[PDB]
DNA sequence: TGTATGTACAACCGAATTCGCGACATTGAAATTTTATATACGCGCCTTTTTTTTTT
């Protein structure tokens, strides 16, 4: 139906074998040791890339261990979403692995990684006139928004407005893929279906946030005081949502008891722009206000 | 299998708030106030006078 295992498929490739699985060549000149099979990642003292290896072991995948000798590997389809949306040179990680990686890189995991720095989405859902539509900036990714019932024909015929692709980006599209290629702007309505319908056909498309296409107007009555409670998880994962330069809305996955809403109120008010609250229940609503 | 939950949509209620007549106080003023003097009357009232009455 509308399942995605991709998001949840984290918790495999930990099991190897001892006759198939041989010791990996760099074991003798590598400072770490993949282990392949048993998915684990030792990142022992003697690697002088730790840090390096750390940061993008942390992004490709999850560091279950991080014991003061050495470091443990997990696998995470999300991590490997993140990490693919992590950015890093899929073959350049696993080089770097495979050299500091003692146990050779494994197969299976050599994939996973090359899989995660490209896949975790190869969609194309263009984007017209700082805006979300239904185009691509590779060919199967317009023929995804084209054929689309939300994205294509929730899509307005117009190719891109600067104010409506400001103004709609068939809703708010501000996560499309690759902008600046050939797509029609869509409708101000409804991007369940064009999600729905993503959905359904599995289109994983390599998504983007386009975050001041969270323009939205002239300025509403937001004081931008920083007098809100500050504290160092949440700015820098203000610093991880604020990116470079301008307020970009991501997945902040954050606890309701330890300041949630104090990034909220901070982007809305970066923005400077027209901003909603949603809360769990209106009790909730008042609760959290009060 | 018992229960916790968000949200509704409708009739009930009392709570809190702003308008002019009467009490006098106001200053404005006239009236009254005191005095001389002739006039003449008619108030009342003073003392004295005379009369009457009583008691021895």
């Amino acid at each position: 139906p509308a399942d995605f295992v991709p998001d949840s498929v984290s918790g495999m490739f930990r099991s190897h074998d001892f006759s198939y699985l041989r010791l990996r060549p760099d074991h003798a000149s590598r400072p770490l040791w993949i282990s392949p099979s048993d998915g684990r990642i030792i990142l022992e003292s003697f690697s002088p890339l730790a840090e390096q290896a750390q940061d993008f072991l942390v992004t490709i995948a999850e560091p279950i261990s991080r014991p003061s000798h050495i470091h443990e590997y997990k696998i995470t389809a999300y991590s490997l979403y993140a990490a693919v949306s992590v950015g890093l040179e899929t073959d350049d990680i696993i080089s770097v692995l495979d050299r500091l990686s003692k146990v050779p890189v494994a197969e299976s995991i050599i994939n996973f990684i090359k899989g995660a720095t490209i896949s975790y989405g190869k969609v194309k859902l263009v984007i017209k006139h700082n805006r979300y539509f239904v185009e691509t900036t590779q060919a199967d990714i317009l023929q995804m928004l084209l054929n689309d019932s939300v994205i294509g024909p929730l899509r307005i015929d117009s190719d891109h407005q600067v104010q409506p692709p400001e103004d709609v980006l068939e809703r708010e599209e501000e996560d499309d893929d690759i902008d600046a290629v050939h797509s029609f702007e869509i409708a101000n309505e409804s991007v369940e279906v064009v999600k729905k319908r993503c959905q359904e056909i599995d289109y994983p498309v390599l998504e983007e946030y386009d975050f001041r296409n969270d323009h939205r107007n002239p300025d509403l009555d937001i004081d931008l005081k920083p007098s809100t409670q500050i504290r160092p998880y949440q700015e820098k994962s203000l610093s991880k949502m604020f990116g470079n330069g301008r307020a970009r809305s991501g997945i902040i996955v954050l606890p309701c008891g330890a300041g949630k809403t104090l990034v909220g109120i901070t982007a809305a008010c970066t923005i400077k722009k027209s901003v909603i609250v949603l809360c769990t229940s209106s009790v909730s609503v008042m609760q959290w206000r009060q």
